[PDB]
């Protein structure tokens, strides 16, 4: 279980502030660089709340970064 684990999205906590903790607790892991960005976007999948989680599982195909999901959800949710 990596750090990643202990992290997600609180009854009250905004999406934003959860994902700020989550890519902190990626970020200064063991995984590589390059690795950070599609484990970030399973934990967006995995650990937010369901209705995020629903949003973010109808969401178009044709979001890859975590930018875009983060952007996504702030503008529709």
């Amino acid at each position: 279980a990596g750090p990643w684990a202990d992290i997600m999205q609180g009854p009250s906590e905004s999406f934003v502030d959860f994902a700020n903790r989550l890519i902190k607790a990626v970020e200064g892991s063991n995984l590589p660089p390059s690795a950070r960005a599609p484990v970030i976007i399973d934990c967006f999948r995995q650990k937010s709340q369901p209705d995020i989680q629903q949003l973010i599982r109808t969401a178009p195909s044709t979001l890859t970064t975590p930018g875009e999901i983060i952007k996504y959800v702030l503008d529709r949710q």
